């Protein structure tokens, strides 16, 4: 049993609900939550400037020492890093930005992060500024995440269309 709450189960371990993803952590406070970095940890809009916000600028602090350390993420990567006043920790996960035209073929190596952790709260990979189709995102999502994994989607009519529409 875990603290989650009001999610639609889509299959074994995936679930979903219309959800602020920054409220849902600030409530849930879950082991992981899913940033959707870029690979310079640049928190600018989108989920991680939102995420970002709301530890009033400590995630950018901690990734700006991360990257100076390190360098860029790959496309398709990953790190963990504090999750601050959100969730023990945070997965920054990049996604494949069509805006920027990365190869779609990333997002199933982007979600194959998730599988190092048994429970995760995420946003949809790829979804929103980073231009994919959601829809899509969450075939990939339900055909390589084995672990458990609790959506959030902000937006109801996105929500009610992923669901109307998932196979
Ligand atoms: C209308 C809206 C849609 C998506 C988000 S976010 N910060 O989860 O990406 C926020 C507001």
């Amino acid at each position: 049993v875990n603290s989650f709450s009001g999610y639609l189960k889509l299959t074994d371990n995936v679930y979903i609900k219309n959800a602020d993803i920054v409220e849902e952590a600030k409530k849930v406070k879950p082991t992981v939550v899913v940033n959707a970095a870029n690979v310079y940890l640049k928190h600018g809009g989108g989920v991680a400037g939102a995420l970002n916000k709301a530890t009033n600028n400590a995630m950018q602090v901690e990734s700006d020492d991360y990257i100076a350390t390190n360098g860029p993420l790959k496309v398709g990567g990953s790190c963990v890093l504090s999750g601050h006043n959100l969730a023990k920790h945070c997965l920054h996960v990049v996604g494949p930005n069509v805006n920027k035209g990365e190869d779609i073929q990333l997002l199933k190596s982007a979600y194959e992060n998730f599988n190092q952790h048994e429970v995760l709260l995420a946003p949809l990979l790829s979804a929103g500024i980073f231009g994919a189709d959601p829809i899509h995102s969450l075939r990939v999502c339900v055909d390589t995440v084995r672990t458990n994994v609790y959506l959030a989607v902000f937006d109801k009519n996105l929500y009610d269309k992923l669901v109307s529409s998932f196979l």
